């Protein structure tokens, strides 16, 4: 069952390379992960946290930072941004 990102979430994914309006969750995760790499939001050095205090992302997930290994939380954050 495909996900349909909200216009917000979509503009991110589109600026992250996505070329369509509906996705598999893995596809969302792939572009977002690619969005995070582009905005350099990710310190591998630190402790695998993404830092988005001042990105559209952080505003979208209603969070300042998260570990890239709190998948259960990363999924919920996304879920509230799918139509
Ligand atoms: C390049 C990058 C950002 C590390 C990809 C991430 N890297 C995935 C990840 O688990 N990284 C852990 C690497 C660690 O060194 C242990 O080997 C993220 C990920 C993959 C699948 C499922 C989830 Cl919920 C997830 F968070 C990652 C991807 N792909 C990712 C993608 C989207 C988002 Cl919103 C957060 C993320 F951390």
């Amino acid at each position: 069952k495909l996900v349909q990102p909200t216009p917000l979430l979509l503009s991110l994914l589109k600026s992250a390379g996505a070329q369509k309006e509906t996705f598999t969750m893995k596809e969302v995760l792939y572009h977002l992960g690619q969005y995070i790499m582009a905005k350099q939001l990710y310190d591998e050095k630190q402790q695998h946290i993404v830092h988005c205090s001042n990105d559209p992302l952080g505003e979208l997930f209603g969070v300042q930072e998260f570990s890239v290994k709190e998948h259960r939380r990363i999924y919920a954050m996304i879920s509230r941004n799918l139509v």
